[PDB]
């Protein structure tokens, strides 16, 4: 049953659904990318959104992409999301991502509005081990015991390199738990019931990202444009964004 969707059929990115964050600063995680809302690094064609990291000297950064999301369009809590994505070849350096803020971000800080990762590429660890695009995580990122920021993360090494094809990959959330999925089969699941958790009662966005970089001690592990070695341009072609409601499900649209 599917209640929303983007299925990015058009020649542009609809504006009454989507906003761009903008800025070179580094996100929280120092990136290396300005994101932008140019349509060289954010456009449709044939059926897909294309978010295309550049090597490009832009706004005081050597590398401009896009990051997206329906903050004060589209929200909703409980469900299945799912989105049928083609990743770049992270190479080294690029870090895709599809992941949720509770909608009450930014006024709620972070991490205090719950976040929810649902696929994450591009990681260190990943490239220590010879497993660029195969290596995915999901996570939970929230206040926890005392309040205090609080991630849980689990990590799978896909059987095939993602970035070769189109895959599902989905988060379905329910008011016991989140459940994350690669082409229908799950690779993670945490409990959401605990006292702790309540920020994962309200509705909830999603975000869609290519980042350049990060620093040494956060995802990438490559923090200077020359630690970049990744083909560029990197597209991620999203072909579609569906919102599968369950009963529960609270929809909100403005
Ligand atoms: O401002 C409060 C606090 O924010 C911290 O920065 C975070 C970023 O770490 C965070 O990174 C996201 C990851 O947690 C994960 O959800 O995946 C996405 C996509 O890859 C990441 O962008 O994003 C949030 C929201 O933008 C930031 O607030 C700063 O590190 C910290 O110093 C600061 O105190
Ligand atoms: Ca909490
Ligand atoms: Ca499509």
């Amino acid at each position: 049953n599917v209640i929303w969707s983007q299925e990015f059929d058009g020649e542009s990115l609809d504006r009454n659904v989507w906003s761009y964050d903008v800025g070179g600063h580094g996100f929280g995680n120092g990136q290396l990318e300005f994101n932008t809302d140019r349509p060289e690094n954010a456009y449709l064609r044939d059926g897909n959104l294309v978010i295309e990291a550049r090597r490009e000297a832009y706004g005081g950064n050597a590398f401009t992409s896009a990051r997206i999301h329906t903050r004060g369009r589209f929200a909703f809590q409980y469900g299945d999301l799912e989105a049928r994505i083609k990743v770049p070849d992270t190479s080294d350096g690029i870090w895709p991502a599809f992941w949720m803020l509770g909608n009450n971000f930014p006024g709620t800080v972070w991490p205090k509005c719950g976040a929810a990762d649902i696929l994450e590429i591009g990681g260190k660890d990943g490239i220590a081990k010879g497993l660029q695009n195969r290596q995915i995580n999901c996570a939970l990122h929230f206040a926890g015991v005392g309040e205090q920021k609080t991630s849980l993360v689990e990590w799978f090494d896909a059987p095939v390199d993602l970035h070769l094809d189109y895959h599902l990959y989905k988060i379905s959330w329910t008011p016991t738990h989140m459940k994350f999925f690669l082409d229908g089969k799950e690779f993670g699941s945490w409990d959401i019931t605990a006292s702790e958790m309540k920020e994962y009662h309200q509705p909830f966005y999603p975000i869609l990202n290519v980042a350049v970089g990060s620093w040494t001690h956060s995802y990438t592990g490559l923090d200077t444009p020359e630690k970049i070695t990744a083909t560029l341009p990197a597209r991620m072609y999203v072909d579609w964004i569906r919102l599968y409601g369950h009963p529960e499900t609270k929809l909100v649209q403005n």
